[PDB]
């Protein structure tokens, strides 16, 4: 009935660098639709290629609809399958110390590309569980932290990120692992708490998730193992169907795929079978089971599941919908085409994607205490600095803080110290500088000792914590500790570039450290909502202060600018003492039925760039378009409008330029331009005149009845633009909605255009803002959205209407004319008009 | 100015029950503006409004511009002025766990009610400090609780109540004084956080009220004295312009008065003088300065103003910007003919609040744990119960408890314990019940040496907390545990309502005991925004089980009803397994430009009556109109609608309008009636006829060219219906829409009305939705917004134009009439209408 069919709900590994025959046999007998892969079968670049392309390929001889998913846990930090293969990018807490949500939107788009030309094309990823416990040991610095609105902001961040780049994502561990000290791979951690506990911390990053506007909103949700007695005191999470059907899928009302972690961990494996484990998971509510590693379990799972099908253990009408969610699934993400054609190795961006992990990484270690200013260290080459790393459980992962402790100073001793290490203290006293390396300090006793002896007799100690940041809650009065967040070569090149002074810690704890309450605080940064009752005059002077010399504006068009924005949503930035020190400002626009994003602006004082203000701003901004499901994103803005995109034409401008493609904008290679035309004695040339006179075409205004007429044109030939001729027409400035008719008035419309004048316009029109003395002046206006019909192309219309649309600006006293973001430029040449002003437009 | 003036930013108090010659000379010549009075100035209902109107005349005589503010510390839990003058209602603490707004609300109600009718027109309060400090000393149930959250939900509702009673507040203690283990009276509080931090809890309660859209918007803030070393570690907050101006001022932005707390408190006395300190608060940036009990600080705190004023160490414009906010406030609340009338001491709601404090109370205390069932005690008369209570540091407070005992068992003994008291063992293990009251357990060792002696001796243990409720984490072993959130009377009454079983524990603790995981969590139902793709069968399967006997209603008209709905939000409660049981429809609409918030509906599952559930829904509605500053609510909707009010012909529904009645809403004595006309063979009059042809009266419908001569009228002669013409214009039936004109179909407009019909009418029309075969049926139809120019009445066009109206629903078929919403019901009988539903109107 549904034999064969039941082998897209399964997830399944196996062990090697090739296909195994255990796994040929699912695949092609069982219709298995998901495989899972670990560092195991990571060999390399060329392996995985070769690798993922083998199990595709006998997919489809074996005659599947749909390719296979092949899925990974790469989650970037301490977990991580590409090993060197693949970019080291920030981990989790990493990133949230880091404190970007760009960032790591970045970094997650970063990784796609890698997995997806590989063959991965379904990241187990983001971790959104919350870290509240210092002595959590599975998550640890896998949470983006302690804040689940930091956890919620970096989490849609990178599921954005993940799948932008093709690649299906999973939320995990539902309903949340990160209030525990018990490992889920070793026994079963108990979360009592009721649902109203968990709407406060647990569920706020998963529910932000869920409700996200478009492609910010994940495509499947994992659901760890954990006891939640208030819901179900029988049995782990995965399998209840309090849990999964009752929360996630009722309450919630998720449409999406629910998957479980690992059915082969001890939580799930000694409390039933794993076999059983997976009939009891598709009970609870899941659409899909996992079976990482030992196939036994994988065999067993199968037979368990034909069998309860056979008897109506399992609703037949829920595993439809079940498959019918994995072929929706699979359909967004998966195709046979470019699934089997395999991309070129170096479409991975590994170049590019080098210079990003340089970039993060210094931005990414905290200096937490430093009472003795120890830290920046200033060694004399004569100096003996001994570096004590603790042991591990990636074999000597403290060896990378080792090399690059080597670029710096030599007279340098390493040692590896455990639980056996014979008395160390005459080395410590003897040395100039001691360094130590705690990983997990908090959760192995020889390391708290360590540090507090070497406290006792060091000169001048520092404290590296390398895993978790919580060490110091073991030996506070250790007066110089930073904190990596992880212990990958790059986080450890960066601490040893914090150590010696050559980089600044920028980052903030995204934890609280407890017994030590005397965290260095860098100077801070708030983002609130604009309000224009307080914040006008301000913002005001703000713009003069950075865009006066070029671009001087009055209060009220930068109050008309903002003000009219739809769906708008600016924000300002401040300092401690409530002082603006930076603003953004931002609307949304439908177009084609696609939600706009459009950033109009984005400046900080002088005195105050280069200090991350910029970069608040900017988070504040995309945050908010991704929530609203505004997935593409603009530079500058349609209308209303103080730049299309970014000026060009000074150096602060085009550095901002820099800005905006660094954090991951697209701009584009050619300029766009706004043109200024002199009309102090402008005659219509008479060739025009002539051409417009022979042809016997009509120009003149839209009377309100006749409307429909240029909406109509519009609809057919530029409706792109109708929206700009309905906001007019709703402020009824008729007069300025100009068309050219065949033989007289009343013949059909054959094309238009928009003009504006300052005084004669209403007065919330925002076509022209410009109208400083030393720019265009009182006696000023220009033209808009000029368009001829198709059918009436080579008439030469167009540069009558647009010579007719001169000779009205004149005769209205119209000295200056503003002719905005346009590309023909020897077009408007042809009626006096020169390029004014240029910019560079970009998008996302 | 300026010299006289400054008095307006005073407050003081004084000594005794009259007037001293001190605050005389300070009214009379230094032009004190406020007076604050604490215990020793009331005794009874009689001599305070002696007092106060002694205090006025004073002021009045001495030639005041506006009355004196008379201020006091009204919180009604632990803090209490009024002591046995005014109604004794639950604290703070006591009603987050009580965990209804409208509760809170209805209090703070009800206590300005009492102040106001006594002279006292400013309540210091409510306190918007966040208690997650289990040791806090000050502050204690004085907060709502743990959640900023649940402290913002309450103290919008109280901020509204007292303002709803004409009389100020001051939220307090800015910046949020919950998180401390020290007292401010004796020591100096720090708080040792960042900006980034106070944002996640302390300033919560606090922007949440500022932000507030009306009436729950508080009119005071006041400052505490804390200090706040990130911002200023000099000087406490109350004198630091860091956190007054650059804080409160500029960043909030707030425009209201800023208040200090008491400047004769050690934390500014004895760090600066408290005449210095006055000067300083006025320097910081705050508006009015108190100093509630010495003369000599208060005469010199004057000079010392005086002399700052002549330097210039004063701002001078800050001075009267100042001045001009204390002015305005009191022009909000304070006028001399109440202010110098002595309102009857019948008009306190004495009897009505002693019934609400009953009815309270029984939803306060909580049974924490009951691990043995003891709770509820059912001792034979024989019996010997022991009663051990702790010493305070008021009287003897467990006296009450003592009282209260005694009514339901006479065999009783009663011993106030403290450290000097010998030993007890051998009354402990005679006797057969053992109750013992804690007084903050926590704080004072002696008490929990007293239970942990008692836990091993006693025969059964039962102990009540009676002050903050964390003291079960000193004796997590017992195992029958309560809480009465305070001390007064009623709370140690109900206490003993819930030790014999007389009542059930509805509240929920609004804190987290340490040590005490294992806390009774009662069923619980979460609110959570209706989803109308995934609730909409579910409500309208509800819709049929409640109402589905006398008003069937397709899904269709339900989904029209909710889609409609202007500015809406609605939302669902679900119990732990995500089942709705319950549901509420709410939109907001603009009349005199004024925000309506309405209630469109309420219901909950038969089955799920009575356990809390209307009252949630009730309240997250509620929350949200006061938030949006919807301060006129309505009971039912006028467009869209399924009631205009409450219906009242049935049991079920009569009995809602006691639900609403009880939470305060007021509702009208009479009632409001949808009338039913048959048309199958309808006839118009011929006594009508003749009136019409006579008058030159013309019929007919208005045409597109002529909307604006209906508008026009509608705005002239019935503004609050214009809305629901042009929102039928939107849709274009204009064929609904009739008017009377005086000769010809060109005269002047003189009556209007709108008519519907079913499948005639645009789908978007819920002017009619009962259109089931039991009621309206198919062919159907009806009118409303009937009404004749007030320059037009008594030329019986009101009943021409009506039956018009009939005529033209009868030329379409239509066989059932419905006239919604109207009294007038001669009128309508004399064209064939019967009464077919009434209802009762309501409103806040
Ligand atoms: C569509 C439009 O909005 S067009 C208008 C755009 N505005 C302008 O053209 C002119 C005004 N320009 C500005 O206000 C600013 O220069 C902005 C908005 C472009 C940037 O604001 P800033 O606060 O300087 O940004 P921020 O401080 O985050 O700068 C980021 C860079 O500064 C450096 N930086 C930031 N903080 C630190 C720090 N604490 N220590 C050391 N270096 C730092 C980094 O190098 C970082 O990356 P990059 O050098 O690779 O670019
Ligand atoms: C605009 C319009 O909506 S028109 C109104 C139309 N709606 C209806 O008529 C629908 C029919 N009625 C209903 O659905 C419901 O009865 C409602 C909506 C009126 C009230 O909902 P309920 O859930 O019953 O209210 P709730 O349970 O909060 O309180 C009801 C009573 O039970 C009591 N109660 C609640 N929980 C408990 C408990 N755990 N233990 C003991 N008593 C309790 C309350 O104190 C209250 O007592 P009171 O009668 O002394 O005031």
């Amino acid at each position: 009935n549904l034999d064969k069919e039941i082998g897209q709900l399964l997830m399944c590994g196996f062990d090697g660098l090739e296909p195994t025959p255990g796994i040929i046999d699912l695949i092609e007998n069982h219709n298995l639709g998901s495989i899972i892969l670990f560092s195991r079968n990571i060999a390399t670049p060329k392996q995985v290629q070769k690798l993922t392309h083998s199990l595709q390929q006998i997919a489809r001889n074996a005659g599947h609809k749909r390719p296979l998913f092949i899925a990974v846990d790469q989650e970037n930090g301490v977990v991580r399958r590409l090993g060197d293969s693949g970019t080291y990018l920030p981990g989790n807490m990493a990133l949230g110390a880091l404190g970007s949500s760009t960032a790591a939107r970045n970094v997650a788009m970063a990784i796609s590309k890698e997995l997806l030309t590989l063959g991965m094309n379904w990241n187990l990823a983001p971790v959104l569980d919350v870290n509240n416990n210092p002595l959590n040991p599975v998550i640890g610095v896998r949470s983006y932290g302690q804040d689940p609105e930091l956890v919620a902001r970096m989490g849609l961040a990178q599921v954005e990120g993940y799948q932008r780049g093709k690649v299906a994502t999973s939320i995990k561990h539902f309903p949340g692992h990160g209030d525990t000290a018990t490992d889920s791979h070793l026994d079963v951690p108990v979360i009592n708490k009721t649902l109203e506990e968990l709407d406060k911390t647990e569920l706020v990053p998963f529910k932000k998730a869920l409700e996200a506007g478009g492609i910010a909103c994940p495509t499947s949700v994992m659901v760890g193992h954990m006891l939640l007695p208030h819901f179900n005191k029988d049995v782990v999470s995965s399998i209840a169907p309090e849990i999964v059907r009752d929360l996630l899928r009722r309450r919630f009302g998720y449409k999406g795929v629910i998957i479980t972690d690992c059915l082969e961990m001890d939580a799930v494996k000694e409390t039933v079978g794993t076999p059983k484990g997976a009939l009891m998971a598709l009970q609870a509510g899941n659409d899909m089971a996992m079976i990482s590693h030992t196939l036994a379990f994988q065999k067993d799972a199968f037979k368990v599941l034909y069998s309860a099908l056979q008897e109506g253990q399992l609703d037949k009408d829920e595993i439809r919908q079940s498959l019918q969610r994995v072929a929706q699934l699979k359909d967004q993400f998966l195709n046979w085409d470019d699934v089997l054609q395999q991309a070129d190795l170096k479409t991975m961006g590994s170049e590019a994607h080098a210079t990003l992990s340089k970039e993060l990484y210094d931005r990414v270690p905290t200096v937490v205490t430093n009472r003795k200013n120890t830290l920046p260290i200033r060694p004399a080459q004569t100096d003996k600095i001994l570096f004590l790393a603790a042991h591990v459980p990636e074999k000597e992962p403290f060896n990378s803080f080792h090399a690059s402790l080597l670029k710096r100073h030599t007279n340098l001793e390493y040692i590896i110290y455990n639980e056996e290490t014979p008395d160390l203290s005459q080395k410590i006293q003897e040395a100039d500088w001691v360094i130590i390396g705690t990983a997990n300090a908090n959760l192995y006793p020889f390391q708290v000792r360590m540090v507090q002896q070497a406290q006792k007799l060091a000169k001048r100690l520092v404290v590296a914590a390398v895993m978790n940041p919580y060490d110091q809650m073991c030996f506070p009065q250790v007066d110089t500790y930073l904190v990596t967040y992880e212990y990958t070569p790059p986080a450890h090149e960066a601490a040893v570039r914090l150590i010696f002074g050559e980089i600044e810690t920028r980052s903030r704890l995204p934890i609280s450290i407890p017994n030590v309450d005397d965290a260095i605080a860098p100077a801070t940064f708030i983002v609130d909502d604009y309000r224009n009752d307080d914040d006008l005059d301000h913002v005001t002077a703000m713009w003069d202060d950075i865009f006066g010399k070029d671009w001087p504006l009055r209060k009220d068009k930068i109050n008309l600018g903002l003000q009219r924005a739809k769906l708008q949503k600016h924000k300002v930035a401040r300092d401690s003492q409530g002082k603006i020190v930076g603003f953004v400002a931002t609307q949304i626009v439908v177009v084609d039925n696609k939600k706009h994003g459009q950033l109009m602006l984005l400046m900080v004082s002088p005195s105050y760039q280069g200090k991350g203000v910029g970069t608040l701003l900017h988070d504040a901004a995309l945050e908010h378009f991704r929530e609203q499901g505004a997935d593409c994103i603009k530079l500058g803005s349609t209308y209303p409008r103080f730049f299309p995109g970014v000026p060009d034409d000074d150096a602060q401008s085009r550095k901002a330029q820099a800005f905006f493609s660094k954090k991951g904008w697209r701009m584009d290679d050619n300029l766009v331009h706004d043109l200024i035309g002199d009309l102090q004695d402008y005659k219509v040339p008479d060739k025009i005149q002539a051409r417009m006179l022979k042809e016997k075409i009509w120009f003149g205004r839209i009377k309100p009845s006749e409307t429909w007429e240029l909406y109509a044109f519009q609809q057919r030939n530029f409706p792109h633009w109708l929206s700009t001729y309905q906001h007019h027409v709703e402020l009824g400035d008729y007069q300025d909605l100009i068309v050219a008719r065949q033989d007289d008035e009343n013949g059909r419309v054959i094309a238009s255009l928009i003009l504006n004048t300052t005084h004669v316009s209403h007065e919330y029109r925002s076509d022209l803002i410009w109208t400083d003395d030393k720019l265009f002046g009182e006696r000023s206006g220009g033209m808009a959205c000029v368009g001829v019909a198709q059918e009436e192309r080579g008439r030469g219309i167009g540069i009558g209407i647009v010579a007719h649309a001169n000779w009205l600006l004149k005769q209205r006293g119209v000295t200056k004319s503003y002719v905005d973001w346009v590309e023909l430029l020897d077009f408007y040449s042809r009626v006096g008009y020169k390029t004014w002003r240029s910019y560079r437009l970009g998008h996302f």
